[PDB]
């Protein structure tokens, strides 16, 4: 069901939260080798999450579930804000700009926390 597909997508999102927090600890500790691996792992999770979200939005559209489509359009837009911040974070790591890395890291945490009420609202709407 589209609802069970959203729960699967929500779990992938929570996997990225977990890996992101370990990555933040590694960054603070200066373990740049770990950071690089976590960033690769996070890119794969976000690419997977985005694909599950697009499939869910398209299905809600085919089902005519107007409220769920509205919420998912808003939620996908916020996801892309997070993705842009992430990709900038990755560039700051490549460049050795720890000041920018810290900045982008905090921004991504705030974008994500803000988007969580909507994330829950979608589960209920599908
Ligand atoms: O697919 C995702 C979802 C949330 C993510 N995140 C939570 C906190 N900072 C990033 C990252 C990737
Ligand atoms: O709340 C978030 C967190 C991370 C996100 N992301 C990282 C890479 N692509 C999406 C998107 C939305």
């Amino acid at each position: 069901s589209v609802k069970s597909e959203y729960a699967e997508a929500a779990a992938v999102g929570q996997e990225a939260v977990a890996v992101f927090n370990t990555m933040k600890a590694a960054f603070q500790n200066g373990d740049k080798e770990a950071v690089a691996q976590y960033l690769a792992r996070l890119a794969s999770l976000y690419t997977r999450h985005e694909e599950l979200l697009n499939r869910i939005l398209e299905k809600a559209r085919r089902e005519g579930n107007k409220e769920a489509v509205t919420l998912m359009n808003e939620f996908t837009a916020t996801f892309q804000t997070g993705k842009s911040i992430f990709n900038a974070m990755v560039a700051a790591f490549k460049n050795g700009d720890d000041d920018s890395f810290e900045s982008y890291l905090q921004a991504l945490e705030k974008v994500t926390a803000k988007g969580e009420t909507l994330a829950d609202q979608i589960a209920k709407a599908l």
